């Protein structure tokens, strides 16, 4: 679309989606999250998160680490530039960002903290 | 070892041995899993599941459609030849089963049916 997406996180462990290109005129940014699927949040919880690819590791480490309580994010983690919550089968959340806080040049990855589902479910994203 | 095996799943969602070899002279073998880990039952919980690899996305599909409490395997199913219950970090299960079930060139999958770990947490078993 222009300056949103829209992305869903699925019960195979997968999104629909592996590349997010952000247009330089964009003020703003939304990405609309949706899960199709049937699992409880427990189980198969998913959440969209963007960091820059360097950031990624450690913002899945401490994710895991903080828990379920806290959507699997280290609460005013620095490292995050934006992110949903935590949702379940059924349910849908969208998060807007400024543009601005993305620069050309700079490789981000978006992806999943619910424990092990980095592995598939992660992009890149790149303002052009 | 002698007609038995010690694996190891982890966080990562990764068995430590990803082949199987189950000798014919043995009249029973027996599986015994362990997982290390620290991550709970209903985020990370791993189980060892045998079918032959025709019936595993059956086997996988109406497991995944059984539910936490039912150990995500469907109750009875006549496609699993053996398996462990679902565990979590720091416990252990086991099991064994008669190598009569097994028939020579036919091929075996060992996998996990918690949601989402199968596609990773997978590998083959062989009779020789
Ligand atoms: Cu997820
Ligand atoms: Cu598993």
């Amino acid at each position: 679309a222009q300056c949103s997406v829209d992305i869903q996180g699925n019960d195979q462990m997968q999104f629909n989606t592996n590349a997010i290109t952000v247009d330089k005129s964009c003020k703003q940014f939304t990405v609309n999250l949706s899960l199709p699927g049937n699992l409880p949040k427990n189980v198969m919880g998913h959440n969209w998160v963007l960091s820059t690819a360097a950031d990624m590791q450690g913002v899945v480490t401490d994710g895991m680490a903080s828990g379920l309580d806290k959507d699997y994010l280290k609460p005013d983690d620095s490292r995050v530039i934006a992110h949903t919550k935590l949702i379940g089968s059924g349910e849908k959340d969208s998060v807007t960002f400024d543009v601005s806080k993305l620069k050309e040049g700079e490789q981000y990855m978006f992806f999943c903290t619910f424990p092990g589902h980095s592995a598939l479910m992660k992009g890149t994203l790149t303002l052009k």
